[PDB]
């Protein structure tokens, strides 16, 4: 047999990056099957909003894997390019039902790996780089739920205020400054229950950081290719952006997407394009991505939304078993 080491969100009181899973499979098991494994373990509801996405180490590249895909075969053709250490496999949510947040509130361990999952992409990206008032609160929203100076000096010394805030906040704020400031935010939340708390940390985070969408720089058109930059997600579905400050321009609902087709560009450029029939419109919206790879990504979340939105466990792309947890 053969064993895959799984990421994924789900808090097991220990060290935040190290929560995973390790799981065996084989020669049959496929993508679908991995991930339902885990989603079950943790008694998930929302089943259909997680993805698995592999992520390589050294660079950039992303590539989500899509739930009818072989994972020997998956796993075997990346192993040609690189080496299995470098490779590292996570269990995401990708596909937002449309009320997402009110929705996930009835399904505890989502609303949790959703809370863990965006709190983290926000520590790595945006937590350094946005309104002091803005860090303040959410680090306190993080504390307040996982929970006199008698407890301030715990944090510092023994906790580490680092994993709550940023260090640019951290380095242009005195301690004694952070212990008032922190008194004083964490007394507003100070009713919140977790769950209040989790959604107050959204209802925070939202109006400056985008984490129910996904965009890509692409190109539209068939004959007149004109470049743009899509916007999937729950609320506004398949839109382009005209300026970043204006709200996106909307192309289509999920539910019109009756077929999900790509290639590449016939052409040496390995750009790639990606076409699709929506119901009632005659001409099909046809999106030529950088490259394959983001093709892929793209019909990868626009399925998912498809499958999602209808109650399809089976695909919209047209194309050309025992899971273990221990």
């Amino acid at each position: 047999e053969r064993v895959l080491k799984v990421f994924h969100y789900f808090e097991n009181s220990s060290e935040p990056t190290t929560w995973a899973s390790i799981i065996r499979h084989g020669d049959a098991t496929d993508v679908r099957g991995i991930i339902q494994k885990i989603v079950d373990c943790h008694k998930v509801k929302n089943v259909a909003c997680y993805g698995l996405r592999l992520s390589h180490l050294q660079s950039e590249e992303v590539h989500w894997l899509h739930l009818d895909m072989g994972v020997s075969n998956v796993r075997e053709k990346f192993e040609l390019a690189h080496p299995p250490e470098e490779w590292k496999y996570e269990l995401r949510i990708r596909y937002l039902p449309k009320g997402f947040l009110n929705q996930f509130t009835e399904d505890k361990p989502t609303l949790n790996f959703f809370y863990q999952q965006v709190k983290n992409d926000y520590m790595l990206e945006i937590a350094d780089q946005v309104d002091q008032e803005i860090a303040l609160k959410l680090g306190c929203l993080e504390i307040r739920r996982s929970y006199k100076k008698s407890n301030y000096e715990v944090l510092e010394k023994d906790v580490g205020l680092r994993r709550f805030f940023p260090k640019s906040l951290l380095d242009s704020v005195a301690a004694a400054t952070l212990a008032a400031l922190i008194q004083q935010t964490f007394r507003q939340f100070a009713n919140l229950n977790r769950e209040e708390s989790i959604l107050k940390f959204f209802e925070i985070l939202s109006p400056v950081y985008r984490f129910d969408k996904e965009c890509f720089k692409c190109a539209l058109g068939s004959s007149w290719i004109i470049s743009v930059e899509l916007a999937i997600g729950p609320e506004e579905g398949i839109s382009y952006l005209t300026d970043k400050g204006a709200n996106p321009t909307h192309l289509a609902d999920f539910n019109q997407v009756q077929t999900i087709q790509y290639s590449n560009s016939e052409d040496k450029d390995r750009k790639g394009m990606l076409q699709l029939k929506i119901a009632g419109a005659p001409e099909p919206l046809t999106v030529t991505a950088p490259s394959l790879t983001i093709a892929e990504n793209m019909a990868d979340l626009i399925d998912g939304y498809c499958r999602l939105v209808n109650g399809a466990t089976q695909s919209f792309i047209i194309r050309p078993d025992y899971a273990e947890i221990i």
